[PDB]
């Protein structure tokens, strides 16, 4: 059977607190009156849910309104305990309430939000390495209270550019880290998805969202939105076995005793470990510096332990610039 992994840091958090905060399922949800909110217009649909914005006759502030689709209410009662566990926390977005009419929906703060289409066109070196700051503080404190956001990509990371103010959003995936627990692997989007995932290793933890935030980087600094371009799951993992080379893959599978799908075997190959030159352009030069390589190659690793935590990364020169500004 595989071997065993657990996180090299915040191993116990959720140990060493009360069963409560953790045990979701026997979270009692107290529904608000969904009177109070009255809907504007339609921010926008997913699979899971719908997004509105929303007045509150109460008080006349905006907000918007997440009317969630059916989904296990161990899920609902999943999320809005990691919400509240982490509401008041760095960049974390803050629920504000939770409502119903006999469909949920869960009340947030209102952020005003530039298209990531049209604005990661448009973001200086600085404001990467603001924004990239800004989304660990995110991390670090998330992974700091125990809980893993399993979904890190551009769309859950709201930017406010005229205020310079980043939320992180959507914490629908989030899970409770527990040393010794096999997860759901079938989590993130395909682009996003971890080494971890891919190979099927399910006792994972909160480096699967450094994979995802390395991912984010990437496509940042080079300009290719998305950077590991799969048409599917398996292909995902090739996609990265070209740029990451296949020897390092392998040791990954050795190194954990991960029995590999035999499909993989097939398509997977021998390939060589890429330089990052290769993905540097007349376009992209002027994001890309001797930091932001280092940086990147920490973050996307296939051994999961051998990635940099949110504190480590913090602590890059690539933030010297921004640690200094604050
Ligand atoms: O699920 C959540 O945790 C959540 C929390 C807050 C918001 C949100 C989702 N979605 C919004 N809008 C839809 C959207 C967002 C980004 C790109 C495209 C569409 C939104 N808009 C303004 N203020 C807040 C939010």
């Amino acid at each position: 059977g595989p071997v065993p992994s657990r996180a090299r840091v915040y191993t116990d958090v959720n140990t060493h607190r009360p069963r409560e905060y953790w045990d979701y399922e026997s979270h009692v949800v107290e529904w608000g009156n969904q009177d109070d909110y009255q809907l504007v217009r339609k921010l926008g649909r997913g699979k899971y849910s719908e997004v509105f914005e929303a007045i509150n006759i109460t008080n006349n502030e905006k907000v918007v309104v997440k009317i969630l689709k059916p989904v296990k209410k161990k899920k609902i009662k999943r999320e809005i305990k990691i919400l509240e566990n982490l509401r008041g926390g760095p960049n974390i977005i803050t629920l504000a309430d939770i409502v119903k009419d006999r469909t949920p929906a869960l009340v947030f703060e209102h952020v005003n939000n530039t298209d990531f289409k049209q604005l990661y066109q448009t973001l200086t070196d600085y404001d990467i390495r603001f924004y990239m700051y800004e989304i660990l503080k995110a991390l670090d404190y998330c992974h700091s209270m125990g809980i893993m956001h399993r979904d890190v990509k551009p769309h859950n990371v709201m930017i406010d550019h005229e205020h310079r103010k980043l939320r992180l959003i959507d914490w629908g995936l989030a899970e409770f880290y527990h040393p010794g627990q096999e997860y759901n692997v079938r989590v993130a989007s395909r682009y996003f998805k971890g080494p971890e995932l891919l190979v099927d290793y399910q006792m994972y933890d909160y480096s699967l969202d450094m994979w995802s935030l390395g991912c984010m980087l990437a496509s940042m600094i080079f300009r290719k939105e998305p950077f590991f371009h799969g048409h599917d799951n398996y292909d995902q993992l090739v996609r990265i076995a070209k740029v990451l080379g296949t020897e390092d893959l392998y040791d990954y599978i050795d190194k954990y005793n991960i029995e590999l799908d035999p499909r993989f075997n097939d398509i997977l190959g021998r390939h060589s470990r890429k330089r990052w030159e290769r993905f540097v352009h007349s376009e992209n030069q002027h994001l890309v510096s001797p930091e932001a390589l280092d940086f990147l190659d920490k973050l996307l690793r296939y051994d999961h332990q051998s990635r940099l935590t949110a504190r480590e990364a913090m602590e890059h020169p690539y933030f010297y610039t921004v640690v200094k500004d604050q």
